[PDB]
């Protein structure tokens, strides 16, 4: 008997690191056709070497001088492959034009599948924000990580009975990988001692290519290496190092320029860090899991479900709240104070709550939505 | 002291199983006047099965019913607007959405406060018969009860009165408590001789399911080719007017399909719990596969207890042969992998019973006030 | 041709005022099967009033009705129920919240698309009888044509399907058009020897406005002194269980107040328009005010005619003494210095009848490919 | 350093004890000015309370109050509003709908953003007085910190901004930990000379469940006939102005009643926790009931505290003789059965200090940039 | 005849010329106690300016006000009170968003009837003065009477009482149908010596584009550049502080911008009909621009009146220097192709005084049977 033929489509890092256990799971159950899209040298460390995850069986190569092309591209070349494969079904997961794959797959009849479905920060200036809208509407099954994001959902008038809450993939990633993390030797090759050094991860656009941000950011970055004398290990893009001259050096010693490292390295490093100011979208949940103190720096957040519970405090650029945010995060850890589970993130078996879900609602879309 | 007149009215099995724990707990704190709107006349052989259930009998049975689906919808209401007027009882405690629960209707226009158990059921296919009244009984009920946080949001989104809803949770966990007892010292294997893990189970007991002639052709076709796969006997629990239908024709679901008896609750939970897949189209199975953590593959199009989807407690076969099969082998190959059953987050609570006497005592009050003004 | 079959189910007379204009549009353009549940054996004096108005009579006589409301909807339902399974209409019409549009619950079962006139109702009292069957009707229906957007807004906020509603406007405009001629053209002033403009108009035949034993002393007690203080003939219509009670101890009443014989749609309204205040409690108060602009005064503590205030074309006199003598006062103050009375929005259309046609074809097939799915 | 300069403003004593715990910990990590809106020229009590709880002393009394609820409101906006313009904090943090938390009025003219505890308080009776400072408060606020995902659910449907609502969970599981042992090693039971689940407690100190003449009456009724039906002692705790209301013949209910001293807050729930039954007009009645698991009795007709009947950890009394003396006897027959006491979802964390710590500091900058655009 | 005692609480020139047309029905129809919360002392102004409204002087003036404000809020709320003690008013009927209407929060405490006109005003712009008491007295409010559609729709998704919202329409069409005989006849032309369609008219009155530096650049610069590319005289009306802070180097703009004094309704409107372009903040301007049909460029970043955007009547200009002058030309060479102006849906209808005075006499009653049950 012929199984279900899922395709499944990623482009970025966290798309490849949070489908990570789905993707494998998908693999045991299904026919899973991986496609790529176009867009990294530590990029094939987390895929292969530490999510040890197997080969696509296409890389569509998109890319292109200009978004506008790129963007033209995945729409076209997705939907070729979608053409070509014709799967049963989509997987796609988040806010990447590489879920852009979802519009071609709607004028083909294919039933779509959106995983971190219902996210939202309320803030127009942030780049997500346009796909996000599009693509969650458009998709015909959303699974959304928490209920906030199922209320929003609901909130714009989706589909109540094409609802599902997954929960974050996330617990499952980081425990299926939690004997790497424990093991990573990370700490032993930077020559670093536990709680005595301060991690900062500046890598979004509205932190650096706007200006008097940048600068609230920098300043603050030494005075955070002054206030408490460790060193503090700086990850941004390399253009964000090289734009740092303009004779403002400073920097103390301490501030070094941190190469871009895998999945259990980056983990075992904020695990053990004295704090973690980024404005990754894994923080919210990172610190959540792994139990760490997080200084969230952005002016916004998509993760309330975490405020909900005391797990994150949101920095923001301004310079006093970004000090007050990480002195109020140390305080708070130096006396012990509870840092509970969100209830949303407590299940690690999302991998199999999808397959699940696709079995049940392939069909239940096709007969409903498009009358087969 | 002076008591709480409760008169709570039921009319098919499924319904009392549900308010089994429930009623118990009446007749303790409360002056249960348990109605039935059937007869008690052929009910000398079937008073077992549900005295059985640990339960005293009716004090009254209606004997609604009339030649067609209609006449006994009419009888329900003007047979229970009596007895509601004789007893003139101080609440209506009613379950579900069978034609029973009209009995509302009546006890509306005479300004008894209505509790109304499992509200804001809804799977959102209108060519489904259960929801027609579904959409009725809940907003013509005083007090709703839904099992369910997603059955409280169906409720407060078609304008229910926000005050008067309370999320129950499912009454199942409870009910199989109380008798866990019974099924887990089941002959029902020894009975029929089957080894646990080593049999497959198919109940398939809906107007949808036998009759739409092409449905019943996908199910008889993949019921064969399950039993061929696998190789295992086939306990196909049906209703008597499909047996008819399938000695014609085909015979070629195998010497392995075998005919079942009717089976009480506590032998059926012990047939179902040690199966090697269940394929059912019951209500409970999302429940009872949830409880009772079995291989559930739900035959139906649409399902009331998404908790479960949430969860992964469960796997939607649908009425296409094709998936049908997919959705099998994916149900095997996933416990043969040793993949998780978990429990919805509703289903956790097993005080249901205690949890609607309060809110009764509590708010049948609130409603003669605010609803009537007295 | 073969035209589309679409029964028309009626009960009250208000009931059949209003469906008047929309059933001759669809005995034009339909094979109408007009019914009603009542009884005809008695109606060989009745036949005058509901057919002067120029109606033919229904095809077929329920004669439903029993010992107690309770029998009496066990039967409509039932009754209703069989009409349908016999004549197999394509489609079911219905107007308001009488008990003779659960004719619906039925037509659900049968799979026949209902629409319904005077869609979402409300008035947000519970204590008012009509709020119960509206919230049934209207859910169990699968086109709502309300009168208003006041209505169709209601709706939406029960969680109402958006794309099966549309706003036909009010009927009453339509209705009093085709017979103003029968209207300006009345001898009924003559009749009673009464000069226009010199007498005041009551009618209380709502229950708890007069069973309820205050509500009746408030209201008599100002029909009194409002008779002293305007000194003219005071036209009373009431049941007569109150005239019953009338005569007692308050006897004195005053010699103004007259009784009034039942007059025709015709006579009545031409009666309502010339009068100098007129009180009632009709739910037409609101609507015959407006289209025909006369001092109207509703006996009510709610509307369900909100687009009425929305335009100042009523004030609501409410139950208690104190305020009805206020309100009256301010009625003839008011158009006693030409203060203006204005069309409502959804009042000033009257093509009713031909809209409903109209949406009747269009959403009949609809509502079976959708709902049903055939 | 500098650290965020955090304005705690509070009037009653309820508001100060859940406040407690969130207090203590603003004054850890923050620069807090705690404000009181009543007079302090009473030194001993006003430092007698504090003393036995553990709180500091205000950095400032604004000794308003006036001749009459009025006076009184208004002086609070005012003497507020110049509190909030000398300190120039950074953040105003209030508790609940008291006529303390006017003072948002104020800050959020100053543009001060305030973070407003206890919000989305619903019990859908205007009647009760607090329903009008509720809606005021929870929609001039910037931040509505709501107990449960009820009054979530309540504040999203008054349509307030989605982004800036976080459900705290009740501050009561975590004050009462925090002097658990306070409680368990406290003597209010020998001080007295009651044997544990020998005495029954009330407290009646609403207004309306007192200053109400047709109430008063069921209530002191009821107390009566519960003293003579279960004869222990009844330790009744009621203002004085219904004390002083006993003199006039009607004094009798048996000599079992008692008077009660007030008591501090860890006393008052020791006395409660081993009581046999308690009835309350509280609202903190509904939460001690749960997190002490003894069986409550609400003398109200509405919670704001619907998520305990979720679980059934209370009954609602109301204030009719007979579903009050029932109502105590379901609490004690249901204890007697030991009958199961089932954590509410929002009341099982105990940090709700430190999530609204590290909420202030993430969120106040934010209302900044998005409300008043700096 | 004893007839309803409303108070008409005011406090400002543009709520009272809003009411100027309702308040003379008030008197008519009811007892009407007009009160003001600032003071007269002032015969010289106070009294010239109800001279043309025609309108009778406050029956009381508060004199409320003081120090900060804070104070005089904190006032309003004490002064209003005690007046409302006194009088024991059946209903309070209050306008917009001035601290005058925080008088409801005093009027709610004492259980009388609040009713609401200009309700709803919403332009979302949370930094904008007025925004915070629209939510406060909104929701406060008994019986809100929202100008628009619009308005409705943002009180009904704030979740307010269904029954208790009525769009009274915009007041200003009657008050200038009231007037425009004295507007038609003004000789505010011949005295400032302007021939028609040959001056441009600037009302800056709003603090935020006057306060705001950048805006106050951006406008004065503005302003200019229009003086010169028109070539013709500037009316530009302001405050004292502008003027003051204006004469700081660039005080020398053109000859052609003149200074203006106040002037009265009629002659300001006047002023405006016959200008060539208007550009106002003046929240009127919306309106006054739609009814006497003259180019209207709104000098702001949000609008209360969209139902004008809808039409096509409006232009808004904002506060940047380049859009000012895009927009005023967009006027000019707009009304030169002599392109249509169109009426507001909602600001058709001159019979809103009345309107609201029915609307009282009967909701007066209905809110204190059901809001306050008495």
């Amino acid at each position: 008997m012929e199984k279900l033929k899922l395709m499944t489509i990623v482009g970025t890092r966290p798309e490849i690191i949070r489908l990570s256990s789905t993707i494998k799971a998908c693999d045991q159950y299904f026919n899973q056709i991986l496609v790529h899209t176009g867009q990294d040298y530590t990029l094939n460390q987390i895929f292969f070497d530490d999510l040890e995850l197997r080969q696509p069986d296409h890389y569509l190569e998109a890319v292109g001088s200009n978004l506008g092309e790129t963007m033209g591209n995945i729409i076209a070349k997705t939907y070729d492959v979608l053409l070509r494969e014709q799967p049963d079904a989509l997987l796609i997961l988040g806010d990447t034009n590489s879920c852009l794959a979802a519009v071609s797959a709607k004028r083909l009849k294919i039933p779509v599948f959106h995983m971190e479905a219902g996210n939202r920060c309320f803030d127009q200036n942030v780049p997500e924000e346009i796909n996000r809208k599009i693509v969650d509407h458009v998709s015909d099954v959303n699974l959304p990580y928490t209920e906030h994001s199922r209320r929003y959902l609901l909130d714009e008038g989706f589909n109540k009975a094409n609802i599902f809450v997954t929960g974050s993939p996330m617990t499952e990633v980081i425990e299926a990988h939690r004997d790497k993390i424990n093991h990573s030797d990370v700490l032993n090759k930077l020559g670093l001692e536990p709680q005595q050094y301060i991690l900062v991860s500046a890598h979004r656009e509205e932190n650096i290519d706007n200006e008097k941000n940048f600068k609230s950011l920098m300043n603050a970055i030494n005075d955070i290496a002054k206030k408490y004398k460790m060193p503090v290990i700086y990850s941004t893009h390399p253009r964000s190092w090289k734009k740092i001259e303009e004779s403002k050096f400073e920097f103390d010693p301490l501030v070094k320029q941190l190469k871009p490292f895998g999945f259990f390295d980056y983990n075992a490093l904020q695990k053990d860090a004295f704090v973690v100011l980024s404005d990754s979208g894994t923080l919210s949940e990172e610190s959540s899991i792994l139990k760490f103190p997080g200084v969230l720096i952005r002016t916004s957040t998509e993760r309330p479900e975490v405020l909900d519970k005391g797990t994150v405090i949101v920095g923001g650029i301004t310079y006093n709240n970004l000090i007050q945010s990480v002195e109020l995060a140390r305080e708070m850890q130096n006396n012990n104070e509870p840092m509970i589970d969100a209830i949303d993130y407590k299940d690690t078996n999302v991998s199999t709550k999808v397959v699940k879900i696709i079995q049940s609602y392939k069909d239940i879309i096709n007969r409903n939505t498009w009358r087969k």
